[PDB]
């Protein structure tokens, strides 16, 4: 944290900030020039494959790649070797299902939240349907709040528990420390989908009691696309069956068979996205120079004014009224308009917002609604942007 | 077509001024214009994807669709047969898992003996696991396949998996012929095109390909983290997606899921939008040059390299027939371990790989310590080969 000005100093580094009001941060973040500069120095000044090749470019590439992995480890409070690069969260999550499927005896149980993004349920659905498991969901309200007692009940007996850290559609910050304690207490394996928290707030494997953790570099960490992370705790290195296998993943091969290498290269099949990982590390550097603390507060501040303003205007919004449990995402609807129409109207005013089911149709169904419109923030978003949003919403609403 | 001097091309690659990069089968050097294409996504139209209403997502989606269409045309495939992955090895692994459900114990798979671990281990595991017959087509130590032994091994296998080119030796296997055999015998044909893809013509129809994998960071002069899996139209109701979730569905509930149409059915999560656009920029850059001109320039490099090594009497490997030798030449200095040779070349600003090369039954085949590999692309020049021979001369004394 090098004391400098929020949001302006971050805005200085993101040209799109002068062009549009970008409230679509849960879809993906905007990307600061230093993140793109860090990638461009890889591609133009030390371009090479890794795997400890002798020549000097590959030394650099390899150094830079392992630096990236250490930075990603430290960001999340893990050990170097516990970190696996993937293309995205979704890959990471599918890898947990495909990795561990051999452990599951028929009639074993898995438990998750009802609010999951599609990539943290239907891998668990496929696996259940395939193996004859019981897939159980813990109760909670329309506001997003989990029934913790029902959790303590439903988690009793489970071989595995999978939960989102924050919901991409409601903005619920679930109480995953409590949820983790409870899974640890009850023996179960705890897998945490941290896609919408990573980069926006503290995600630490120790505090969260996590055995598996997934996030995407293109969201809150301000990294490029094509770079996810999968955390695998040391404990599971001799249970977890590498789903992807090939180049970079062995110490000897023959036409007969194979013998695998150590983590983390055990789980990384082929040429990794070295460019992406270096981009990702620059994002995390960018983030920890700002401070998770300062990012939290900005976001919280934009949510408070957004929610007050929408209250003033007779516009209903979803997720926790208790803003301590509300991430930098506010979903909402204008009665009389479809969400896609609200979002086209905002787009006409250069305000970017998502509309539809947000890859979380179950949520939409639990609320009895045909989609929502979604404004989501990051630290580079400003109160002026919010105000000009509430302005057009106001013109919108009293045009009905 | 069209319209330029090789080797320049060099003009777009600053590193070409600092070093002689002869490590192209590992990864390619990347032209400024490809990086420029990615930079405008990240700085001028950054967004997902999934036809979202705002103009950035419109632009990004349009450009991502464009990207897929360009890849499709590059290999003569249809839009919806192209799935994006992180690399070749994901693509091949995805083929293993994507139709493991069609095999039964005692069904046979056939490969080449050479042969990248990424086009081997997912077949070795899938055989051990389901109790399958795994059989290797015969070839000599130059790497030329016996096409007679091909004809008797393809009859009657469920699938055939071959390199288009070896990354150790540089053989171009005669895959239009292997595809014909597989087709005639009714095997599913999978082609690992990780070494052919931006150096020579690769065309799914000509190849009789049912599945095809390649990597953007190699020959297509694209970024890292982007790979392609071609799935022919005929396997859409057979092939099950091993990765599923966001972007993969028509409807979902707590009860279950219904999947979407291809290609998006096989693409889970936010794709690497950046890499896709970059890869498209790469193939655009390659098409502007011409694959025939790339083939010819690599061929000159290989001709002068090998005929110069003959001159120095250093042993080299792969087909003596240059028609059947890609832009890679593995060699060794008798009494020098390959890493020392590579260390010495590096000291002269010459980048080159050494070791087993994620190949290995080749390093046994063909029993030897390992090999030093110089590999090429269109931006490499004769004068660079010439100076490489010069330090080889000095080293041989």
């Amino acid at each position: 944290m090098a004391s400098m000005r929020i949001p302006e100093d971050v805005r200085k580094d993101i040209p799109l900030t002068n062009e549009v009001i970008y409230f679509d941060n849960t879809a993906t973040s905007l990307t600061p020039k230093p993140v793109v500069e860090a990638m461009d120095e890889y591609y133009l000044k030390y371009r090479a494959n890794v795997h400890r090749g002798v020549h000097r470019l590959s030394q650099m590439a390899t150094h830079k790649y392992e630096e990236s992995r250490k930075i990603v480890a430290d960001f999340i409070g893990a050990k170097f070797e516990e970190i696996v690069f993937t293309k995205n969260t979704s890959e990471s999550l599918n890898l947990v299902a495909l990795g561990l499927g051999h452990i599951f005896k028929r009639g074993d149980k898995i438990v998750t939240t009802p609010y999951e993004h599609h990539s943290d349920l239907l891998p668990w659905q496929r696996l259940a349907t395939k193996l004859g498991l019981k897939l159980e969901f813990i109760e909670g309200d329309d506001e997003g709040n989990l029934d913790l007692s029902d959790a303590e009940k439903k988690i009793k007996g489970a071989k595995l528990v999978a939960v989102q850290h924050v919901s991409n559609a409601l903005g619920v910050i679930h109480e995953v420390e409590e949820l983790g304690k409870i899974a640890k207490d009850e023996g179960a394996i705890f897998v945490v989908d941290a896609a919408q928290s990573a980069g926006h707030m503290e995600v630490n494997v120790k505090k969260l009691h996590a055995d598996f953790l997934a996030f995407s570099g293109h969201k809150g960490p301000m990294g490029p696309t094509g770079i996810g992370v999968l955390y695998i705790r040391e404990e599971f290195f001799d249970t977890f069956e590498p789903p992807l296998i090939g180049g970079g993943t062995i110490e000897d091969v023959s036409l007969d068979g194979y013998k695998l290498t150590e983590p983390p290269e055990r789980f990384e099949a082929g040429t990794p996205n070295i460019g992406g990982a270096i981009g990702l590390a620059a994002g995390i550097r960018y983030i920890e120079r700002i401070g998770l603390g300062r990012i939290e507060r900005q976001e919280h501040k934009l949510v408070k004014r957004t929610t007050e303003g929408l209250d003033e205007l007779e516009v209903p919004w979803y997720g926790p009224r208790n803003l301590k449990k509300h991430a930098g995402v506010v979903s909402f609807n204008v009665p009389g308009l479809h969400p896609h129409d609200v979002a086209a109207i905002l787009d006409d005013h250069s305000i970017m917002v998502r509309s539809g089911h947000h890859c979380a149709l179950p949520v939409m169904k639990k609320l009895g609604i045909n989609g929502t419109v979604r404004a989501s923030f990051h630290v580079y978003n400003s109160l002026e942007e919010v105000e000009t949003f509430l302005g057009v919403m106001e013109e919108l609403v009293k045009g009905l």
